[PDB]
């Protein structure tokens, strides 16, 4: 599923991401835009053989099991394919674990390089929340 901007913002707000660990909703929408272009089915292979999955491009090296990343962890205790669902619950719940691990949203390269330090509130402007 390819979300609309305000549609995704509302779904993330309902799942408790607004101000989670101090990160306002616009941060999460901005991250999703540049990680996946709002597409739950996005996948991208990393040079180490791991793969990033879903709207927030969660990496199989640490967070999910895809059966093809030897020596990796599954810290969210989920198959990586669950992160491609049109229902973003699994992605949101796993992202809550990632953001709590000590590095905040710097875990998402696109957030650090394209959202951090910008007017992220613009990403939820106009949305009925
Ligand atoms: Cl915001
Ligand atoms: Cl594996
Ligand atoms: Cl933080
Ligand atoms: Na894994």
């Amino acid at each position: 599923k390819v979300f609309g901007r305000c549609e995704l913002a509302a779904a993330m707000k309902r799942h408790g991401l607004d101000n989670y660990r101090g990160y306002s909703l616009g941060n999460w929408v901005c991250a999703a835009k540049f990680e996946s272009n709002f597409n739950t089915q996005a996948t991208n292979r990393n040079t180490d053989g791991s793969t990033d999955y879903g709207i927030l491009q969660i990496n199989s090296r640490w967070w999910c099991n895809d059966g093809r990343t030897p020596g990796s962890r599954n810290l969210c205790n989920i198959p990586c394919s669950a992160l491609l669902s049109s229902d973003i619950t699994a992605s949101v719940n796993c992202a809550k674990k990632i953001v709590s691990d000590g590095n905040g949203m710097n875990a998402w390269v696109a957030w650090r390089n394209r959202c951090k330090g910008t007017d992220v509130q613009a990403w939820i402007r106009g949305c009925r929340l």
